[PDB]
């Protein structure tokens, strides 16, 4: 859910989730997907793309375990789709990390700024 | 959609909604989660709820015919789900302003994650 995807984003980036990626580009966010504007964006263009893939579990909702044991994100055991929502989301915050250092906070939005169509996932 | 809700808010409360509100508390702007941690995030968190009952439309795009006469929000579309929805946000930006008296900048980016989990609806 969002507290474990949120909570992933802060220790893999060290950066306010909501703040940094709620409103981020055209696919950080809860406004759907669109045409990466940079690195970042791709990051949860790809995350939600992950998401869709999933089948019967709630990315937004369902509560999963993963360790964060030498500070890496370790997916708890779960089943197949908390597993790989967790993978999902774990992936995500890894790469907005790498990603911090093209970040830029100019695409940063109030209303998502109209965006480009997205590459069927 | 964000829009009308954004104007209620400045309407009501004076204040910029992105700034105060998107990203205020637990339950205030992206996707806020978990429980409350003042009047103003438990008007967000009754907002998020308020958001569930919605049936056949989507806060997120769903534009929405509303009025301000004489300083009080009015909802205008008789379309059920958006007036329904208008309402929400109506509710919601009047709560806000109420509030004002213990808005906590301090919470103003809260960080989310650190957020304790929040009753259902």
């Amino acid at each position: 859910s969002l507290f474990e995807l949120g909570k992933m984003i802060l220790q893999e980036t060290g950066k306010n989730p909501a703040k940094s990626y709620g409103a981020y580009g055209c696919n950080c966010g809860v406004l759907g997907r669109g045409k990466p504007k940079d690195a970042t964006d791709r990051c949860c263009y790809v995350h939600k793309c992950c998401y869709k893939k999933l089948t019967g579990c709630d990315p937004k909702k369902d509560r999963y375990s993963y360790s964060w044991k030498d500070k890496t994100i370790v997916c708890g055991e779960n089943n197949p789709c908390l597993k790989e929502l967790c993978e999902c989301d774990k992936a995500v915050a890894i790469c907005l990390r790498e990603n911090l250092g093209t970040y830029n906070k100019k695409y940063r939005y109030h209303l998502k700024p109209f965006c480009k169509k997205a590459d069927p996932c």
